């Protein structure tokens, strides 16, 4: 079985996919996204290291193609290791992505 | 030498989607991000006060048109200033920019 995840990653593309509306002001802008910038890190003590891993994660899917977005669609993904498994195996290899 | 070596945050906005394109490997993507990302924030005493305005720079120029980008570098990203200065010309500007 599998449903439901709460993490850190909604609130990431949302603020990330902002686009001008939500604020009506110019330093509303990054008022808004600030807030959650900050509520999408929000390192408590994690120093740039897992920041890195932030920014370095939304990009290591956003680079793959729309595979890792069928199979977390779908429900599978889980660790990072495993969705760039797939994608590996994928542009790698042709066949049930396992 | 008094070199100038201008670049705000060009290797970021570049790296913004690497692409895949097979790194060699899989692993290979991060590689590259991981990069980028790691001089993208890149530690140095610096909390998640720089790790935060961060994402909200990165953001507040995906949300804003490039014309921003461009009305303050004219091809890059400057000054989070400069760029919300601008738009909050278009706003309603009262006074020349700097």
């Amino acid at each position: 079985g599998s449903k439901n995840c709460p993490d850190p990653e909604l609130c990431r593309q949302s603020f990330r996919r902002f686009c001008y509306q939500e604020v009506s002001g110019p330093q509303e802008a990054l008022s808004q996204l600030r807030q959650l910038c900050r509520q999408w890190l929000q390192p408590e003590l994690h120093t740039k290291e897992q920041i890195l891993e932030l920014l370095v994660m939304e990009q290591f899917l956003t680079i793959l193609p729309e595979e890792i977005q069928a199979r977390v669609r779908h429900r599978c993904l889980m660790s990072s290791k495993e969705i760039v498994t797939l994608v590996e195996d994928f542009h790698r290899a042709s066949k049930k992505p396992k």
